[PDB]
This record gives C-alpha cells, sequence and structure tokens, in this order.
C-alpha cells in the first residue's frame, strides 16, 4: 500500500458501497481503537468513509468501486476468532 496520492478528480465518488453489519460483528469488524476503519480510510480511491450507528450501515465513498471494495473488506464483518499467544511473555 505504498503512499503517493494526489487528490480527487471529482468532488463526489462515482462508486459508493452501502451495507449493513451485525451490531455483534461490528465490534470486531472495526477492531481495536478503530483499527480496521482507520485502515480502510488509508486505502486509495476512497474519498470518504461514513458509518451509521442508528442502523449499523457502513457507507463507503470511492471514485472507483475497486477502491471502496478493497477498503470494504476491512469494514466487513469477521467471525469470532480465537488466537492464543501460545506463550505469554511477561518480560
Amino acid at each position: 500500500g505504498s503512499s503517493g496520492s494526489s487528490g480527487t478528480k471529482q468532488l463526489a465518488a462515482a462508486f459508493h458501497e452501502e451495507f449493513v453489519v451485525r451490531e455483534d460483528l461490528m465490534g470486531l469488524a472495526i477492531g481495536t481503537h478503530g483499527s480496521n476503519i482507520q485502515q480502510a480510510r488509508k486505502v486509495p480511491g476512497v474519498t470518504a468513509i461514513e458509518l451509521d450507528e442508528d442502523t449499523g450501515t457502513f457507507r463507503i465513498y470511492g471514485e472507483s468501486a475497486d477502491a471502496v471494495k478493497k477498503a470494504r473488506g476491512f469494514l466487513e464483518f469477521v467471525e469470532d476468532f480465537i488466537q492464543v499467544p501460545s506463550g505469554p511473555s511477561s518480560g
């Protein structure tokens, strides 16, 4: 995800993604201290990224579907995963 943006050709976004995520999966979908989201916004072609809590619908804005799509994967819901550190290092 090398950096090197310039700007937006059109004010609005030609492509827009709008989907509803389970309020139960949202948490994980977003990650810690807004990790996922932050990342999704770090994706090129993405003009902006809004989220609706009232219903829980993630609204992505990108000049090209390819962008909003790549970022969407980050906002997409994720099944409950359990990854153990297999060795809690104290220090």
